[PDB]
């Protein structure tokens, strides 16, 4: 009840963090690529 | 006993967040930066 609503909250913030590890993998991505046309140029 | 359990995760993603909120934006500043040098050289 308090042990439901702390394990709600706990999966949204697991949920947060798979969203938060793909959106920097991408900025990652990203990076590489804005890089690799610097270095080509 | 459980509930914390459930306290303790919830502190740990917490912080696994506030690493990945750092590491994303540190990421995007980074964007930022290339993307300017690319359209200004
Ligand atoms: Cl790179």
């Amino acid at each position: 009840r308090q042990l439901l609503r702390l394990k709600q909250m706990n999966v949204q913030l697991a949920a947060k963090i798979q969203h938060l590890e793909f959106s920097c993998s991408e900025k990652e991505q990203e990076i590489e690529r804005l890089n690799k046309l610097l270095r080509q140029h």
